């Protein structure tokens, strides 16, 4: 199978919920780490039997439980929720930040995990050849840290074209930021995840949408024996569907560590949707 | 796949629920705008895992309720209702308004949206030849906006054979229209769309019509295994279930605007109903 | 498919709800109308996608309620009852009077239609070959219209071989009747339609008998995929479900209409039942 | 088909609910008439579509329901029970008998009706070779009715071989009874009929049988695909489950019709079972 | 098929309802009696058509009521129970006395009979061959049956070996006792018995236990399709689901008789198990 | 298939209810016993038909529960636990651990036995090969059973390696241990269990795990045909779901047993997990 350990993760565009236009959470990122059933120096894998099987369910009355139901799926090691703007340039994000503006209608959320493999490390890495290239080509120094620099957060939003950015060394590090994201999985639970959003008027009026994490693209999921067979194409390829991430910065040399983590931060607010 | 984006559309003689003798609205004509999975120059399409789905349910107690329901899937850009006599030249409004005049009975409509993929443009526009070539045959005066011409609505409603109308430039405005409709597709969702019509007496009296957007002819709605077929012929044909619009007088030049102005309100008198 | 459009139809005799000898109306005769997806000359034929579905539920206490019913589904152009003893030499108005009578049973009538196209016409036409030869060998005058004919409706009943008849020209009307029956389809729904008739006693005591119009015959009811196997051949075998007839005197030269309108109600008394 | 209009009647080893030895009514017998979709002459054949449905629940407290049960589907024409201990030998009466003698159980008979077509006459008949050959073979005189004759019904009962019976001709006319009946089938609906016997303890003990008439032998009752199959085999095999007969005497020689009515009263006797 | 009619009969290790390491009961032994579809002179066999089906429930509170409904299933010619430590010394009887021991718990009983027909015998009798030889090799009396013999019934359960039984002729007794059984079956109905033992604590504490008589070993008792599968080899290995037995003793010659029921007094007490 | 009677096993890390890398208890090792449908010298095979079902319920509110659960399902002979810290090594008690530290959750835990045979010794055993020799290598003392002996248990858990403990012969009494096991089989239930392990919340928030011992490994929990497909699997591949253990030192020679008995103890408090 494909391996995702140490896969990058962009926590602002990712959404570990899914996205229609990617089988699996759209903030994964090309493996960031290097490794040497057969365990990897330093970490751990553990094969389910079947598919361990479990089911949430939450009531999303504004944003914040929106995120909160994400930040369960991708958190900081130890669970803590990553923040800084996480999953809020994700489309299903902006999609529920829409339908939740509506007080006429109430949206619920409903998880199906089915897992097949957990994943870990325990901490001396030794990173990709792409990663450690990147790396090489990155400065030391972040150039919107300084104080009135003519390339802000607002500015990149708007053009980061515009002379005010280009002359900056901002599109090198915003290039790398889109090339390896902005974390790295640590640990990770892979398989499938199936989850609907229903949204209900204040007439039985009723709407509800799918999305999945893991497996083959489903044809019907109202089918029962679509849905069976997408069960059956998860165990051929599993995905993460619930992980815990580190900060890239651990992964950087130290001249650099502070400018990438001003990076970041850049990144966060720039892409990122503050709820305005 | 077939490109509906830029799609001419009449607005009366549309039904975005369906038509018996369509696949999909009605309304829908050839396309009006030139374009350059893949990405048209000006504009975005967006896919999707599978299906995204949505249902709706809505009393329809008069003729406004069903024009809303209906308006709610083909609109101006913005989600403002087009209006002007708008669907009433279709054959589902005749036989709605042929229901609901029966105070006997009440009316629902369950609507099953199977959604594949989103399609939007931005704003330079080219037209397509046969547009093009259409404008440039057109006049630059409409000759029923001065008063007094023997070529009214009602006239042409009543015969448009008639000398009254045929000496005048009328014809030719009407049969752009009839070739390109009044507006053009901006924005859309297509994939496939379910609807069921189910009216009650005041006996167990129910009566249930089905009404299909996308997809192939389906041969059984009652039957659940040739609807999963539908379903799955949706991914081969899908169609324009929920799409905006904008008037087509944007597309000409500026001295023949006003006069198409003019040629789309004659025409939405002539060949719309108002509730007589 | 077969044209149904303008062919005749026996009032006596026909039952639209079905008869065991008939996959059909039994009243339905070969076509008297010429003509000439595709749209006859002087109609319109408007295809449904799958199946136009409805259902209907009666409590049938008498003959009347029954009668109704089935005019319901074959009455005169515009809904009003074609009467004259309708229906009431049809096998299934025979058997339905024989449970009527029986006052300690109650029985239900429920109606399914599967339609699958409408036709009509609106009005200048010409006959078939058949009707017009057969036109051409009828007399100007109905010999049982005279006073004190030896030849009387029951005398028909009772022997139509006797000398009284078979000296007067009514054999050869009634031969004519018999042939092309009593009226013409004018406007017609096409499909399948079955139809339960359930009888309760005043012990769960009930029984159940099926009857079906239109596509091939089905093996079993109860069975739901013969059932769905029927609904399928519908598909390719429509058959007049639901019409509306025109007097086959309006189609007849002047100077016979009015024998034959005397010759219908002679046919009506001889051969319909009146409830005794 | 098989044609059983005509068809010989024991109406003592009779039972029209079934026989598990038998696929049909365990006392119809070979054809006693001769014949002429199609008509046979002096009679007639209504062919149902599929299978004109009925049921049927009846509760058995005692012998006389079960003989009244019985004598629905076997009678005289018009509708008389036979009686003279009809239904009496057949091993079906006596296992309900003694059912029902245990006064600590209810038993339940509950009825399905399958019927494919219905067959009758109307009054000159003539009747089969072998059924002439046999009146042939009869004298003119019963001998057990002179009084005080050796061979009685109780002594036919005990050893028909014996000298008191051997020397009369009694064994002959017995002999005409078990090959022919004692009736003939003048009208009947053929098809299947599935009846179940339930027997209900006063622990909710309660016992099921099956009885089956018409079509091939199903293999499993409690199956429902079985149970199709089977309804799918009546189509094929329909037999009489619901009949009317007359006496046979009416088709003898009017010089052997009382010797013949006292041969079938002894030969009730002697089969029939009394309630002791 | 096999004929088990006069088949041997053990009834101390005898089980109607089933046991794990045969197909049928138990206690069938060889066949006793020689006999001459077809009828065996002497008796009968009647066939049904299909399964003559019939279930029973009963809660066993105590082992008096296994024993009754064992007895049910394994009874005396006209319904007496056989007794004498009867179906004691059966895997069953030993596992349900271990259940039913435990007084917080409830144990009920459901039969389900599948019968395919019944025989029987009707009284000059022949034996085959081998129950001859056996009995030609019997001595006359039976030595345990001497008042104070070395070789009692508790001698015979500790240690059949010990000089006291080998120095008697009570060895070549059990031995035929072994090989033949006790009694022999007289009447049978045969075919397949699925008899479910459920216990329920006092939580929804439930066990299940599966006993299976007749057609071939069934793969899964909860598969729906595995059960149809059973019942339809059934048809092909019928086998005595419920049967009535004469003691063996009228089969011998009379000098044999009393030392043989003294025989089987001491294998039911030295082999049966009295509720201690 | 394999044979598991005299199978040694590891009572610390065993865990009778599965584990996701193994099909059977991961405490199960290689046999230690040498034997003689077929019947094992010393022993017994009692074969069942089909599967004996059997299902519990149990809430598990702490540690003591679970425990109690898995030692109902491997114990000493006789019923009474193993005791000293058993199954505390398992992958499945560690996790149970850490959900029920979780006071807002409440754990339930169903059992599915589908046993399929029985097999069992009664005490002059011969070993097998590999554990004579592997005895023949082990010393006569046990040195940390010494006080103030440099290689404690701690010592061990900490660092085996260390030179307090590659002095001693404790590696080689450990290495017996890992290779053998604690204990060894002595009666045994075989076949396949299926428990699901339930966690409720205190929002209908439920995750339910599944833990599968015997047969193949299962595609799918939910799908019903995986399951019954797995149960037919079982049939193929059974595995030891119900057992009975005896402690291995009664197979070594007296010199040796109670050195033995000392490095078992110092086992399970090195590898063993207490409540800590
Ligand atoms: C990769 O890192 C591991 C430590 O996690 C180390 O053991 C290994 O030697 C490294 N790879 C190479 C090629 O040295
Ligand atoms: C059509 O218009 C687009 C702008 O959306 C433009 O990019 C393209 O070049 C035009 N077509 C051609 C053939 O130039
Ligand atoms: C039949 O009638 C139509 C109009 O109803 C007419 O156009 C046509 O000419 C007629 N048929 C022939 C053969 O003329
Ligand atoms: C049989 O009877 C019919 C009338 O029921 C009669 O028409 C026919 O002639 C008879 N058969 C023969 C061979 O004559
Ligand atoms: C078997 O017994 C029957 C009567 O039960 C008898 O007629 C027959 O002769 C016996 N068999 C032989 C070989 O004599
Ligand atoms: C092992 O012991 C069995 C009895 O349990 C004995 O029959 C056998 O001979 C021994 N093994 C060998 C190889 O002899």
């Amino acid at each position: 199978a494909i391996n995702y350990l140490g896969a990058g993760y962009d926590h602002v565009r990712g959404n570990p919920v899914g996205d229609p236009s990617s089988m699996g959470d759209p903030g994964i990122r090309p493996p960031v780490l290097r490794f040497t059933v057969l365990q990897p120096l330093g970490g751990y894998v553990r094969q389910y039997v079947a598919c361990r099987q479990s089911e949430t369910i939450s009531e999303l009355s504004n944003l914040s439980d929106y995120q909160n139901e994400l930040s369960v799926d991708a958190s900081l090691q130890g669970g803590d929720p990553i923040g800084l703007n996480s999953f809020s340039a994700s489309t299903g994000y902006r999609d529920f930040a829409k339908e939740v503006s509506k007080k006429d209608t109430r949206t619920y959320m409903l998880k199906n995990y089915c897992m097949r493999y957990e994943a870990g490390v325990a901490q001396k890495w030794n990173v990709t050849l792409a990663f450690a290239a990147g790396v090489s080509q990155l400065p030391d120094v972040f150039d919107a840290h300084n104080p009135e620099c003519a390339c802000s957060a607002e500015q990149w939003r708007q053009d980061q074209n515009a002379e005010a950015c280009t002359k900056t060394n901002v599109p090198i590090w915003i290039s790398f930021i889109e090339q390896f994201g902005t974390h790295f999985l640590v640990r990770l639970f892979a398989g499938g995840k199936m989850t609907y959003q229903v949204t209900a008027k204040r007439q039985m009026n009723v709407q509800k949408e799918t999305l999945v994490i893991g497996g083959r693209p489903p044809g019907q999921v109202s089918d029962p024996a679509a849905l069976a067979a997408w069960a059956d194409t998860v165990e051929e390829l599993p995905m993460p569907v619930k992980f815990e991430v580190q900060p890239l910065y651990h992964l950087l040399p130290v001249e650099k560590q502070e400018a990438f983590k001003q990076a970041v931060t850049f990144y966060s607010k720039a892409v990122g949707l503050t709820p305005q």
